[PDB]
């Protein structure tokens, strides 16, 4: 019979934000923001017992809308949760539920993932009055428990690749899932497969730099839950857009465990990669919490301080307003949110050393209340703030919500995720006919879309694929998505596709059909390595992965997402052109320019720096630039460029003919004045002699769905 | 960082105004020829623009990181939070000012308000932040000048004043008292004049504020008259022991541990001359006050019951037998709520040292002597008894040699307290 | 079970200064306070005298004033921590003891037995029967 008095305790500052091993006092500063909780109960669990706790102490000192206390003797892999007292007032948006157990918003490790059972809710399950009651189970047993963690590590020959890394200017981005990337490479040892250690492994930083992309973008790494409709079928998530803490990697792609050997695995992995100077962008959720909206579960922060933390309806408070499409949406408005976000962004950068973030439906961010507000009051603070004004910023430049589309209007800094690229690009070679307007401006930049706001071709991420939607093969191997196995018959997923399938549905023997195929892989990977801006690959697509037309593969953590190795010779023929392509964008800086192209000579050249034609050797007058077309021909005079170095040199390069004829039909070109030499074609087909070089205005007929480019070696 | 010396227009054109003029200002959105003054000099610095925002905390973090600066005082704060016209302390600048990870850990002062048109925001900035007491310099001048304020609100003052700051969720300490700053008054004039007489300025004396709560103490000026030297030095040093004595954390005015004095010029803005100069050349006089503010500093730091982290209940703790602070009247008995607002020039106050709710940093309680103070600023005399325990003088603002009637005090004595005087006892014996 | 009795009777003595002190207790008031330092009783709530103070027992009770401790720590601050009533029955038969001014809350005693509902708290010089061989401690709430 004691008190909770007789165990010594020390009061405790809000320095940090949750765990604090202070190595010098020996204990735990511990820390939790709320300002509507009533009290706060710190519990400490043992390794051997995880279902009640070793102890229970009520945090009872306060400073201003922050609880804390210092726990003397404890140390670094100690299990932890809360407990939060409150008011419960569902109708007014209080949802305090002390029996339910919640993970401190601020780990840097967090143990295990959620049993589900109906206990961890709050509100009684089958209740008619759902959202309404107040169901008193004890949560406990189910929750994962937080880990205090050493934030110490040596970080071996990585403090020099600190500064100019790679320049936006010759980025080539890599977008990869931690597990898919390895887990069929049983190159590696088991166990490692599909983890962090398993991508910073040597045979595959060799792979990597052997490929020669710069920078990789890494699928939401965020600590996540899958949620219980995926596994009331049988399912997990996949790709982990559904986080509940915004500090922890995620422990199942840990290979030393999750008692704090992920975050040292997690550290230990980008340590490797700078070593070979490959930066690293993680994807990141904050625009939603897993918790999902009300009937969703009482997990963490609805139980700490549901109003805040939360955007809800603003007349009733009971509901969630949801931009998402995922139940909530992070409310961005309350200066603790926009505290917590900057924290971990800020935390990821230093302290696991990522060198950028593209985050997921970013406009969501920019939401007030029902507006979008693109100078509001997080991304300001973003803006100003001294260490991520260095850090890549990278936006998905929309919500799906009420007019979410922010296409072009994120601010100076940030380059954006180019969807207009993506769609129309995709049309173009599909046999649509675009303006002539339309398909040049996606090559050359966007312009269009990013000058009006002082923005540079950087700002353009142009991507035929992403995880999003199809794969490469895929795009070129079904008309309408086939997400059978995702369960939900179809309904999922989005329908339009801008997609062909080359004549047939699926996978093919007809070999006009497969040499169809790829000829429209080559065409769509000749277009994105020589259109103006950064280029994003999609991990896989140099190896032709193939999703079965699943354009929606959250839920598959099976063989249709993973990446297979062991490749034909059809696959293995793509991955050198590929190879070879990704060569030539970063050797000319014809392509990785930091300034637009505009239609005039320069320097006192007689050349201008860029000139469009039509199919016989004329240049594109002002109404035949706006009318549709299934053919595009420009020439790029890398002699005439206005492009500085950070040195103050100007930059030359090749005069280049690119010719892009997506009709399906042949055409015959008169090319322009000079003598002009073959650099690539998507023909499979033995090049033709008559078509290696080209001289003094003379025409040539180009096989239907083909892209070419030519140097021009004599004038 | 509210307003710019470019003044509004009509001023000069010597930075900002040339950069990028409807960035930086804040002007009037109609016309938007004329500038938003919430300052009363000229314009307003524009806080809604992203690049001014990020100045100002480019500026801040600079003197911390660079200049090795340890905190700020903000003039005229309130302007800092003006969105178009209104005041909101849930702006840009502030939120981007508390998540930022250095300046987050040094002070950050304010003077609580602007001259705009509902620019008073005592007790509204946010946590983290400090104020200047004004409602500490009002009252506790207007007490020992003899008026007769409530029992309540000047027992609040000395208690960290817990009405304004604690329902934001504030400690004592948040609270800055001060009784003389650099608007208005010296110590030393405080006591010495009436009216203001910035003459000097230039400006035809209709510069500073009219009311400053002052008294003369029987003259205007200087004097050779005993009696008014006397109840000035009585005054100056019954101002030093309210201030330290009061919970919070206490502000001097530099020079008035010298006596300073600025003639009379309670706006001495403009003044870079010998009104303004400090003098080091000190008399009989003033070198004894100086041994006074140095013993009642020294007074101060030592004794942890004004040094709180939390505030004073009114209410025994721990399962002790007295309650942390009481209050009595000029007869040992307690305080009751309707004493407790009738006004008063008298107020008795006994901190009982053993029974705080003060922990440091180690988990470790605290306590300290127990101690009855006695101020009355009734200019007639009282009797005053005292409550039960043996007493022991500690520390008065009589100039006269203290005779031992008044050095120990047994049992509920009664003792002639002489008008304006204010007296710290120690209990030795219950 | 008696490994987590040690263990929390550990965390007790790490908790409180009242018994991690610097200085010996005598047996005076301090600090112009109006209680002991420390207090010897005996069975009924009184003081003990000097010849009792010298004559055996199998009973010792006393009561520790942490509000009113010579403790300084390194910093130059006192210290204060909690009243304790310490009760100590070597007698192998009962007793009844009548408590001191005040009231009592009970802190652990060595009963393995479900501790009494007229045993967690004491008020108003009360008397309570304490069981042959038992230790107890009591917290002052409240006088």
């Amino acid at each position: 019979f004691f008190r909770t008095r007789d165990r010594p305790l020390r009061p405790g500052d809000p320095y940090p934000l949750g765990s604090n091993w202070i190595e010098d006092d020996d204990g735990v500063n511990f820390s939790l923001f709320s300002e509507n909780a009533e009290k706060v109960e710190l519990l400490l669990y043992s390794l051997t017992n995880q279902k009640y706790p070793k102890e229970i102490i009520e945090v009872k000192n306060k400073t201003g809308d922050i609880w804390h206390v210092f726990v003397p003797g404890l140390r670094p892999g100690q299990l932890y949760a809360y407990r939060v007292y409150g008011p419960y007032k569902p109708e007014l948006g209080l949802r305090f539920n002390p029996n339910k157990v919640l993970i401190d918003p601020y780990a840097k490790a967090i143990n295990g993932s959620v049993i589900w059972n109906d206990a961890v809710f709050g509100y009684k399950i089958g209740d008619q009055n759902q959202d309404l009651t107040y169901d008193e189970r004890d949560s406990g047993e189910y929750v994962p428990k937080s880990v205090v963690i050493n934030p110490y590590f040596e970080w071996d020959d990585e403090d020099f690749i600190k500064g100019k890394k790679v320049p936006l200017k010759d980025t080539v981005i890599y977008e990869v899932h931690v597990k898919g990337f390895t887990k069929l490479r049983l190159d590696l040892p088991e166990n490692i497969r599909g983890t962090y250690e398993g991508l910073a492994s040597e045979q595959m930083i060799s792979y990597l730099k052997d490929l020669g992309i710069t920078t990789v973008e890494l699928m939401p790494v965020f600590h996540f839950i899958d949620q219980r409709f995926l596994t009331d079928k049988g399912l997990t998530n996949y790709w982990g857009y559904d986080p509940i803490n915004f500090f922890s990697p995620e422990c199942r792609y840990s290979s030393t465990g999750c008692l704090g050997g992920q975050v040292l695995s997690f550290k230990k992995m980008v340590n490797e990669l700078h070593n070979a100077g490959i930066e690293v962008i993680i994807d990141v959720v904050y625009n939603h919490t897993a918790e999902g909206n009300h009937l969703g579960p009482t997990l963490s922060f609805r139980g700490i301080d549901n109003t805040a933390y939360y955007m809800l309806q603003p007349d009733n408070k009971r509901y969630y307003l949801d931009f998402t499409g995922t139940g909530n949406t992070l409310n961005l408005s309350h200066p603790r949110v926009i505290q917590m976000v900057l924290d971990s962004l800020r935390y990821w950068v230093t302290e696991m050393h990522v060198d950028g973030f593209r985050f997921d439906l970013a406009a969501a961010l920019a939401r007030e209340l029902y507006s979008v507000n693109m100078l509001n009051t997080f991304f300001i603070a973003l803006q100003q703030d001294p260490i991520l004004s260095q850090v890549k910023l990278i936006a998905e430049p929309w919500d799906v919500g009420q007019g979410g589309y922010q296409v072009g209007n994120f601010p100076y800094q940030w380059a954006e995720w180019n969807g207009k690229y993506r769609d129309s690009i995709r049309r173009f070679w599909r046999g649509e006919a675009l303006p002539y307007s339309e398909i040049a401006n996606r090559l050359l930049g966007s312009p269009d879309i990013y000058l009006g706001n002082n923005k540079t071709p950087f700002a353009s991420i142009n991507y035929v694929t992403s995880h999003d939607g199809f794969t490469l093969e895929d795009l070129v191997s079904y008309n309408q998505k086939h997400n059978e196995a995702n369960g939900f018959n179809n309904q999922d997923g989005m329908n339009e596709n801008y997609s062909w399938n080359c004549g047939a549905e699926g996978p093919t023997n007809d070999q006009n059909v497969v040499i169809c195929r790829e000829k429209q892989k080559r065409n769509f990977m000749i277009t994105l390595l020589v259109s103006q801006g950064t280029p994003m690959i999609l991990g896989g697509d140099e190896l032709s992965r193939t999703q079965r037309g699943n354009n929606n593969a959250f839920c598959q953590d099976n063989e249709i997402t993973w990446f297979d190795w062991n490749l034909d010779e059809r696959k293995s023929k793509f991955l050198e052109f590929v190879k070879k392509m990704i060569q030539f964008y970063r050797a000319h800086p014809a392509f990785r320019r930091e300034r637009y192209f505009q239609g005039k000579k320069l320097f006192g050249m007689p050349l201008k720096d860029v000139t469009f034609y039509t199919l016989e050797g004329r240049e594109v007058d002002e109404k035949t630039w706006s009318s549709p077309t299934q053919l595009v021909i420009f020439v790029l005079e890398g002699s005439v460029m206005d492009e500085i170095n950070m040195y103050g040199e100007r930059i030359a390069d090749d005069s280049f003919l690119i010719i892009l004829n997506a009709n399906p039909n042949n055409v015959k070109v008169k090319f322009p004045k000079g003598k002009w030499e073959l650099v690539i074609s998507s023909y499979l087909r033995e090049i033709k002699p008559e078509e290696r070089i080209i001289e003094g205005e003379k025409e040539l007929e180009i096989e239907g769905r083909t892209a070419l480019v030519y140097r021009r070696i004599e004038l």
